[PDB]
């Protein structure tokens, strides 16, 4: 299908995310793990098969639409799962990269950063819908809202 990485969702600085309305599931990787260049990507986040209870509105083995930010400190992957809310900490998750949204950019203010994040989300919805429409998949296996 798509390029992907897996690993546990871990603690970041725990500020600048949830309290601004854009919580992101942090994963970290040694830079010898293949990843795309720093930037924002449209993709799917799946909680891998597990006996662990998940708290909130995501179930294991379902691909949730995500806006994924890749950074370099060693490498980081930070996924905002669209229109969902669950405690992902400690869960083993797969992040699939579908399409490129934009290169890394710098921002004037917190407010400008949030404006761009909202644009990244809207572009993520459209790119994923275009990838759902071609390459047809079963309704039960993915989650994506148009609005
Ligand atoms: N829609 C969502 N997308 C990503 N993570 C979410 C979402 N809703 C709740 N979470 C939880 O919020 C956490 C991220 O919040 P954040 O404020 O970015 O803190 P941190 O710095 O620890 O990454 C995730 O690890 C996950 O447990
Ligand atoms: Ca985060």
């Amino acid at each position: 299908r798509h390029f992907y990485v897996t690993g546990p969702v871990v603690r970041g600085a725990g500020r600048g995310g949830k309290e601004l309305g854009f919580p992101t599931a942090n994963q970290y990787f040694h830079d010898t793990v293949a990843l795309p260049a720093d930037g924002v990507y449209a993709g799917w986040l799946t909680i891998l098969p597990t006996e662990a209870p998940v708290s909130g509105n995501m179930e294991p083995e379902v691909a949730y639409a995500a806006a994924i930010s890749v950074g370099t400190n060693q490498r980081s992957v930070e996924s905002f799962v669209l229109d969902r809310d669950a405690d992902l900490y400690g869960h083993d998750v797969k992040v699939e990269f579908v399409d490129h949204v934009r290169a890394m950019e710098k921002f004037d203010s917190v407010e400008q950063l949030l404006e761009v994040m909202a644009k990244d989300v809207q572009k993520t919805r459209t790119l994923l819908a275009q990838d759902v429409q071609a390459h047809k998949m079963a309704p039960e296996t993915y989650f994506l809202q148009a609005e």
